């Protein structure tokens, strides 16, 4: 009962995906002239979606906005929590003790504090790539070290290299582990298997692991998310992430769930943080654990078909890019091998030669060589001229 | 015309005068301005990228204290006592002190101790409910050249004061004659008595790099819930300090309500003072005629009344704890501002007229009846 296909006007909002993209993308002064005005550019980039915010998120923080008065604000009742859990219990079986649980602008701010409360400085922080370049930035933030286990490239099909990141584990300086699950940009959806081959390793030399599952409920129709604090309940050196902000649109809310069993790891997160919390955003996020569930699971269609849509058009129209969809996520992840080089850049290409903005080559810090990353959370109209532009401007190179 | 009248809403029946934070409604003007941006439907990564968040309170600045500053000395906060304890860390070394005057809100204190500074006072003087500063212990604190740091509240809080010019050219003086940082905390520098002018400390040293102004709608249209306000850091250095270490994203309902506080609130603002100085007025005479011995002034801004209670009381009682037990009243009192502040209350008058005299009623009965 929902409208996917309808376009939603983006200009004049303040949003960085519409008046940014010179500075995250390129690094360039606004200044910078393109061959099409900012308005023609089919924008791909950023992770965040062309849709509206389902209208029961909305209504919810109209409610909070009619009680009239926006003074200093903890979550007092039980309400968010319970709100939460059940979401956890009902999608994946999972849940946690309430005490656990502490709120943050962000999923990166919160990996920006919890590097410096687990990692001394001269320690490393362990991620597997290609990645989310903000797993890297967290530890440079502080100076700490990034390091990197490739991933296994079977054919687009994404799998651990468990003895390279056994042996980076290992060593005694490598304190934290950063996993992304579901991963981006792959989208690999990491089977029960893997995460348990992941979480004992961690536990044989005394890991941290922050898992980031902020992606956990956008995965394809036929595919089930596992927590990692699920299969390793007793392990108190975890922390789950997720957040309602790429599931509802709902980045700009800055509010995210952190999940800190380690009673000395969650003391020092308290007293290192101003624990007040807007109440506009609390009351969005727990409309959309309430509430959002039916318009998740005709989101889940629409991408499902988007993502179809788009290996079809690619196999017809781009044969030689190697493409296989993504298990999660709505980000559209193409390897470009065959038509382009390690150097050439991606995105300076497509922006000048095919109007479309995207992501690619080393924004995901390596293991990602001529790849591009495409964002399909977008109607299908919208898409499928993306998708032109890109084969267009690819073939007539 | 607006409605101050109005019960919004309503631990058991407790008359709350507790925190700094308001009983009237946020203006309608501010929601509208949400909801407006509620309806175009996403909130995606946002950043203030257009200048009209800049013109209004640009404009509001400067048609209401004749101060201006430049867009690019402007960075934002999730909140005042945030952007303390940060700056604090940058500004000041280990070691190094933190000067305030006191009675002062109480997180002068903490942003210090928070990171290992050192807090120091000085003492304000009580000539007869009227405040006024030991400038030359004020000079001798500043002086000190581990005093690194001078946290000055323009309005005071909790006194009221508002400084007047040569107030604030004498302590300007004295920190520039040493170096000394200033951040001015001056949240509430529009809820005066209507007869007060604000003048922010930047204004008389437009030169000063070391001055940090600090601003927010939050106080003044109850929006501290939106965790927003404006940092103005001239200095170049601990600016670019301040924009690395922040995550520098907003929330787009946040930036919407307090573009549209600077924008149309003005006229609300207005009238608010107006309902808050016949509430002022109706405090003294309230308290002249049932707390007789009881000693206070009007404050000169925020909507806190500060009544000293020298000749009810000792130093050693608990006021807060006495009037929640004896007078069902919740309020602040005693040593939470630090100190110099022995024997006082602090009371809430940003409510209807109506409760405020339930609530005064309540105090009266509980002291006389001691
Ligand atoms: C240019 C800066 C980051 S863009 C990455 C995007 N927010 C994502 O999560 O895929
Ligand atoms: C929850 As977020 C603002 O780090 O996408």
């Amino acid at each position: 009962m929902y409208n996917f296909d309808e376009i939603i006007d983006r200009r004049n909002t303040n949003a960085m995906n519409t008046d940014g993209f010179r500075s995250y993308i390129f690094h360039a002064d606004e200044n910078m002239k393109f061959p099409y005005k900012d308005e023609e550019f089919i924008r791909m980039w950023v992770a965040d979606m062309e849709f509206a915010t389902p209208q029961v998120i909305i209504d919810g923080i109209k409610e909070r906005l009619d009680k009239r008065i926006f003074g200093y604000t903890k979550i007092f009742s039980n309400d968010y929590y319970n709100a939460f859990s059940d979401w956890c219990q009902r999608r994946y079986g999972w849940n946690f003790e309430k005490k656990h649980l502490v709120m943050s602008n962000g999923i990166i701010p919160a990996l920006y504090e919890l590097v410096q409360y687990i990692c001394k400085k001269d320690e490393k922080v362990l991620f597997l790539t290609p990645s989310y370049a903000y797993f890297k930035y967290a530890a440079d933030f502080s100076n700490r070290t990034p390091i990197c286990s490739d991933l296994i490239d079977n054919d687009g099909y994404y799998t651990i290299d468990f003895e390279d990141f056994e042996k980076k584990a290992a060593d005694e300086k490598t304190t934290l582990f950063i996993l992304c699950n579901p991963h981006n940009p792959t989208g690999r959806v990491w089977k029960e298997e893997e995460l348990k081959k992941l979480g004992k390793i961690c536990e044989k030399y005394d890991v941290w692991v922050i898992s980031d599952e902020i992606h956990c409920d956008l995965l394809r129709c036929d595919k089930q998310h596992i927590p990692l604090a699920k299969l390793f309940p007793n392990y108190k050196r975890i922390i789950t992430c997720m957040a309602p902000s790429k599931t509802f649109n709902l980045a700009g809310l800055m509010i995210s769930n952190v999940i800190i069993p380690d009673d000395n790891l969650r003391e020092v997160w308290l007293s290192k943080h101003y624990n007040f919390d807007n109440p506009l955003s609390v009351a969005g996020a727990q409309a959309a654990y309430e509430k959002g569930e039916d318009w998740l699971k005709e989101l889940q269609k629409y991408l499902d078909k988007n993502f179809e849509f788009t290996k079809e058009y690619l196999n017809k129209n781009l044969p030689k890019a190697k493409f296989k969809i993504s298990e999660a996520t709505y980000l559209a992840w193409v390897n470009l091998e065959e038509y382009f080089d390690k150097t050439e850049n991606l995105p300076i290409f497509f922006a000048n030669k095919a109007g479309v903005l995207l992501e690619g080559g080393n924004m995901f810090v390596q293991n990602s060589d001529c790849f591009i990353r495409l964002n399909l959370a977008c109607p299908k109209s919208i898409l499928e001229k993306g998708l032109k532009r890109i084969c267009k401007a690819v073939n007539e190179k």
